[PDB]
């Protein structure tokens, strides 16, 4: 992170040891279940690119996942260099990625007016790679999720949304999936309740109708 | 949060990374079980509206829940604008919600004399939305909770109160529910013990009578 | 808590958000099992009455438990007013409870010479209420605890002491309970080993005799 | 702990609330399993005797364990007074134990040149008492540990070493126990593999030979 | 760690008590499962050799593991003394290991220009020893890992990679192991799917082909 | 509600009981909304739940007649 | 009896094109009679819509039961 | 208490034993309150628990006679 | 024998309106005799109230057992 | 797809249905890619998955004919 | 029928060395005929490669099925 | 110890073996205390454990004779 | 044989009041003979006390076995 | 290795296969050390593991002949 | 056949004290012949030591198999 020093000038604060341990727990124990993206996004709040690379040094070891992450970062760095050609110096994609930039360059950019938020930029490329990894480690297609013959509708909704949260689908597809597939893949008793609501039903109406089904 | 700087003037302290991770754990792993409201209320102590929005950026992803939260916030923001028409400037509902206000406006209001506690105000609108979400994700009506034929009365009381804590019921209804339904839905042996106490029984008397039932 | 400011004068430090979350976890998940009293006592180290009330705002919601806590606090506040009649001003019971006192009054009392430790006083009234609540939520009388026919003696000793720790019993009764009931309620094989030690046996002798029984 | 104040003079920092809660978790939930000694040793890093007594106020409640701890501390305090007769004043055993010494005496001793490290001294007496308690609560003699007929050798080695770590045995006895009993109490198939290594085998050779046995 | 003091000069900050407790949890509870190396690497960020030795004082007790660690450190210290003969003074291997160096020597080296990063050097020797220990405590050869007849391919990939992460294999061997053994040891149905991809398949292609197999 | 009981008869039983019930009007409001659906016959209950909680008694009867 | 509801509808509206009642009557005819002359199962399903149902609602609800 | 034993007889057994018991008056207080109910016959015990712990022995006998 | 307790009460008080003892006797009559002439099960339930029971307590306790 | 149905017939069924389906072109894109493989016959599905998602319909038919 | 695919290939190419069609024909002969004259199982496996398959792909795919 | 073996005979077996055992005197001290009780016959072992670890061999034999 | 140990003790001490040996003998008589003339089970239990046992220890140990 | 196969024959099978194997010399080193023991017959494998990984092929054969 | 290995050793060395070959031969005799004349099971166990085994290794390994 970045902290105002005793002289009032902004200075680096290293990402604290037990924060990195909380990220190591998230990488090692949750096996890229979709909550890894929220927890990465949270633990890296205000992280400089040096801090973000300090976190990715423990995605290393998951060498298949790390490869997908590195190539996604490189792909986005090239796309940055394409969208923003050459005119502190303005950061190139490798400067955003914290490989070629100095720490003082990173903090300078993040503390500029207007800010050049290279940390919270690079964090988007990393989150996009983590989305690819969460897809790879997903156990099921959304089309495989069906309600158990005695499964509570809440628990099926959780299985469904947890899977949907991993999918590649655009929001327009996720809307269609929510309405059609959540109804379609319910068990026949609960499906009968859901069908009676008609196509415009909110998830609130669906679940409140199916309490104790 | 808000912290007195080295100059003695009040300044922003960002909600720390591992605090946000503790909130991500509460959203992701506890599936809007009713303890999500206490834990939100605790983790957001002294949060500015910018901090609260930083926490809600991880209710996003639970898109059905996030919709209920956004529309509840907008509903309360309109109700604020109705209850407090136009006369720092006094905050409009979108200023309470931290969308249109600056961070310095938020801290200025929260540090005024008397304080204008826009953080601990907005936190009530958020908690009201989380109550709607906790209802939606509740597994059972309070009327579905019945003591198992060999369930310890303590464990049934916990199942009952945990469900009652999710319900929409006003306190007058919750009082009636406690006295009549907790007795009514006990198993017949324990119900016989509870009935013998009469209608005025405290929960202490009920549980102390039913130890080892 | 209370912290020496940059001017050297003592000032309030708010009980930190993730400390309150650790208390919410203790209230919500451990269901007033007896370790709730140690964890309350630990998390509230150096808490002012405003801090303690900030912690009790999450016992609220457990409305039966909260009622027992409020009436125990009020009972102790009246007993304080009785034991210390009217002569900073000396704190009345409601000043100890942090309802009628200002934060500066609370810190002034806690930092006086000699100290008037209104925080670590009020914390005793709260712990006394938590003892009543731990009794109510206890699953068994100490007289119901018997060693399983193949239960290791250590595990029965833990079940016994965990229950004994919840009981109302004075220390003289707890001594008698330890010696007579721990022997009496062992299974007949282990009971035979324990009886052979005679009445003066320490718990160390009992357990070291019963390793691998 | 001890911290350099803004004037550069050393001053007390109270053992933080959530550190005490992490110790309460270690005492309450791990039932004096042998890792309680490492976790006590870690959480009490740089603790003054006042801090250490603040931690032992939650071993209280485990009244049998607390008695063994108190009498071990008193025994060591007398042994200190014997080994160091009367000549800040030099600390007596009760000054090491933080009962008769002031906080400023404790910090003065710990910050002297050479240091008089009354905290990290007293912590040894406490750890010696915790060793007695870990023995009492041990479930088995080391002689009771035998490998299951299909138990992986790693898991038996863990059961064995975890038990050996609780035993009274001197290091010379622990060496003999490791070599003879770990071989002797293996199941006959794995025992056949281990015997083939001869008496000089390292634990590395034993385990690498028994992978997938 | 190392922190800039109020005078701007760099000074020691002790590795905080609850950080050491998080390491004790990692050593005691995770039984040298391979995530112990990431968690050591994370918790020891910026650790001086005195801090690292403070962490290794709780690998002590796992006396077989501690022996492998000590001899690996001594082996690397001798190799350091060989690779860097005698010319602050330049650190010898025992100065890197923090046995013969002073704390001020350690911080002086770590804060030099260019830095002499004795902490993040010594941490490599420790991690190399932890790799030996993780091998010893590994439950299986990579050749023993086979997919269950109904095991999801994701779960077999996790079992495989978790085992591969423990192995001695160089990266060239790990590449060959990934491609040939992951295919070879799949169950015959999933193996049929994997074989159809040909030898060049990425892990992404393998897993996306085997979703719901 | 009985296993074959017409919904108009069950409504009559319910409100006839509710007049004797001694709880306050606030509780009776919650009762009329929650219990009337909860204790309905499983077929009739399935019809009623599809109306949602805002339905009037007239609408509930109009839907459930002949179920 | 067991005629698919779309076929019963087609018969009904084909007849309603022929018989010559006034518009208010034809409205009432569709709304009451299309339900009341339906198969007993279909009639039971259709009454769950109440009196406001358009034909599209009736067909999408019934599905031939 | 026996499976058919009159409560007055069980009280006589209990207090006759309590006079021989060697524990202090503090323990005997706890005994008279806790054990007398705990070891009562399950029917009689069900009557006694409904009186609550503040009941006198006279009240306990007055309630349990003829159970 | 098995008469519902409300009916036994009604018979008793209907009789107590007729027989002419003084008020102190009538008080004692309700309190002792309404219990002691009850059905044996009802009598067993009613004695659990002790001597202080009003008729409302007696009826709400017994419920016809 | 049927247990013995030729893949060209299943493709005809699928796209004939897809023309009647009322969802937007964005959804239909996702449908044509995902559902066509997902609902294929297990043998034919095994052939299709080996082509990967980038395969054209012509390639899918060319592979699955005679499966 | 059940001849191992390598032996069928060897027979085919041994024959293709003898019969005298032009190069474009020989290319088409290997590509179409080596598949179309294969055993029915082998033919089924080989068509999964499409028309671009080299002989090395054909043999490493078929493995004699 | 055998299922019927007199404790004096088991002590003779044990110490006769202990003289042949090659471990150091520190280990033999731990052996004589721990193993002698641990490997005793379950009845005899129950007698021995009640003496506690500080008992002498003479006391152990004096207690276990005729068990 | 199966006589409760308290009764055997009472017989023994009643006899020891009568027979006229000197005090050192009477001490030895209680200590050795009260054990050695006991029932074989009682004797087995009592030897577990060793020679130092007072009569109160003997009775509280034996309990009539 | 076969259930009765002489170790010299299994070594010949293994290295004859290893010459055909297309992996690099680094992989073949790991193969010769790991697989030769791992795939040995359970009796022969038990002999081989007792030699440890540093043993030469000559030592492995010298130990396993006649197993 | 089934003779305990210590007894076979004792017979062998008792004989080796008598027969008069030179020292290099006696070394080879102990090393090869003590194994090769052993019982077939013992011989199988002993070859697992290789040629370097001293008699103490041979006895502590074999244990009479």
């Amino acid at each position: 992170p970045i902290v105002q020093n005793l002289q009032g000038q902004m200075v680096h604060q290293a990402i604290s040891p037990r924060t990195l341990n909380a990220w190591v727990k998230v990488v090692e124990e949750k096996a890229f279940s979709p909550e890894v993206i929220p927890m990465f996004s949270a633990l890296s709040e205000g992280a400089t690119p040096q801090d973000l690379n300090t976190m990715l040094n423990t995605v290393g070891g998951h060498q298949a996942a790390m490869q997908m992450l590195k190539e996604t970062i490189n792909e986005e760095a090239a796309e940055w260099d394409r969208l923003h050609p050459v005119h502190m110096r303005e950061p190139r994609g490798s400067d955003i990625a914290g490989t070629t930039s100095t720490l003082q360059e990173q903090i300078g950019w993040m503390t500029h007016n207007p800010p050049i938020p290279v940390g919270e930029i690079y964090k988007r490329w990393i989150i996009l790679g983590l989305n690819k990894i969460v897809r790879m480690y997903s156990p099921t297609s959304i089309l495989d999720i069906r309600q158990g013959p005695k499964e509570p509708f809440r628990d099926y909704v959780d299985r469904f949304y947890k899977t949907l949260r991993a999918e590649q689908a655009s929001q327009e597809v996720k809307n269609w999936m929510t309405e059609t597939l959540l109804v379609q893949n319910a068990n026949p008793d609960c499906k009968t309740i859901l069908k009676a609501l008609g196509p415009g039903a909110t998830l609130e109406e669906m679940m409140t109708a199916c309490q104790g089904v």
